[PDB]
């Protein structure tokens, strides 16, 4: 159930890796965002909600090749990956909500990212539930979660477990009743060969502990601190800026991040 | 903080080194057997509790000294010790009572087993709160196992799980719980302070039980980390076992050996 040796993969990187941002980078051209826009165009001309819809209803022939490409390098590749000039500029924040949810159905299926039922949301390392996160430019930091996994097994591995035991993250009040408000969320996983990690929100996780009455022990909290410093080495991290048209894609089940911004929710299904 | 080499010392065992018991067991002779029951006779008479004295109040010239190298055994030796020929013989329980009460004087300070406040209580891999567990024999298998060894056979066999006990698990309080606190309590199995590595292992019944209080579901791992622990310990290699006639005394240092099951038990901190 634990995984004692070295994880191997097209995930598993260092900051040398992916440096060269052209091996992860995906470019929209005028036809792909003149479709892109039409698509939308004609969700808003029917008064339809672009969360409702699927893929067949909103074909996307020359850009749906390009989301497939960064679908793969999310998936099966480093893990992240970067598309550009999609189409917002001159756009109002709604209509560039619907361009996003356009492009997001190529992605997979959007998810909600709070109580609200929200799925594009207007805006430590971490990475957040879903398969896939996405971060548009209207007006960042990754690195791999399966290297940092690796770096553990040769510095720490006494650590490892703890990590599959995960910690309580507060709930924010959204659990059944019957349950307490902190739930408990493993770090890391190894199920059907392969290793997946979350890290969630740290502070949600005080905040959890507060919330069910108890102190943090304190190999938790080095655990915690130990996979921040791994991931915090220069070695171990890329960083990027975004521009207008910019949408940062990050792998949740094997990279971590930290930083106008539309910020989307994605399952692969 | 987490102890990344072997343990070295006495405490560190496997069956050979403590198969013959020569090496651990202490006895009375009838001097010291009658000094016990003249201090109880004089306990009993003079309406007194043996609970509320200590070791100046009840001197023994002849079986401290034996008392002693008992504790000395348990503390920095192999952990574990047998005092045979306790004067029980013939004695109601009340009186036994007393008697391992005056015995237990030397070994250190008794303890609280309950809610109510026993100090003697009528009779998993398991090892108690306090520094010692003492089981006497009234009328008439209890297994031992090394902690340190356990230890040693985790770092070589698997050293990822050795930060969980680290961070121990969650015991039911039982109900003593300070009222505002939650129903369990959280204990580390595993601890490393000031050069010296100790451990305690509670109940396993009161940990499933205590994390079920709270609402939640064990994670797999924590139960492959307490089973781990128990099958090291079950291994035939790694513990003793001993068979307690009447007026033996068996005493056991919970920080490091964990055991196994009329006697009456009591509870030292030294
Ligand atoms: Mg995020
Ligand atoms: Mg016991």
């Amino acid at each position: 159930e634990i995984l004692k040796k070295p994880v191997t993969g097209r995930s598993v990187w260092q900051r040398a890796q992916v440096e060269d941002a052209s091996q992860w980078t995906y470019v929209l051209d005028e036809g792909m965002r003149a479709e892109i826009l039409e698509a939308a165009e004609r969700i808003n001309e029917q008064g339809l909600t672009v969360w409702d819809l699927d893929r067949k209803a909103v074909p996307l022939e020359r850009a749906g090749k390009l989301v497939a490409q960064c679908v793969e390098q999310l998936e099966h590749g480093f893990g992240l990956a970067m598309l550009r000039g999609v189409p917002t500029e001159g756009l109002t924040v709604a209509e560039s909500q619907v361009v996003m949810g356009v492009v997001g159905l190529h992605l997979g299926t959007a998810v909600a990212q709070n109580g609200h039922g929200d799925r594009v949301v207007s805006i430590p390392w971490h990475s957040d539930a879903p398969d896939i996160a996405a971060l548009l430019c209207l007006t960042f930091h990754v690195a791999s979660a399966m290297h940092i996994y690796n770096t553990l097994l040769q510095e720490a591995p006494e650590l490892l477990g703890l990590y599959y035991a995960g910690v309580f993250f507060d709930y924010r009040g959204e659990e059944p009743p019957g349950e307490p408000p902190a739930y408990r969320n493993a770090i890391f996983g190894y199920h059907n060969g392969q290793l997946s990690c979350r890290y969630f929100l740290r502070n949600f996780a005080d905040s959890g502990t507060a919330k069910l009455g108890f102190e943090q022990p304190e190999v938790e909290k080095l655990a915690l601190d130990t996979f921040e410093e791994i991931a915090s080495r220069p070695e171990n991290h890329v960083s990027m800026r975004l521009e207008p048209g910019d949408m940062q894609l990050v792998d949740d089940n094997v990279t971590v991040h930290r930083r106008h911004l539309l910020r989307l929710w994605i399952n692969v299904e």
